Formats: C-alpha cells, sequence, structure tokens
C-alpha cells in the first residue's frame, strides 16, 4: 500500500 515502509 502507499505511504509505508516496504508494504503493499
Amino acid at each position: 500500500f502507499v505511504g509505508g515502509t516496504s508494504f503493499d
């Protein structure tokens, strides 16, 4: 997901 450390 956009907005975090290495998330989808």
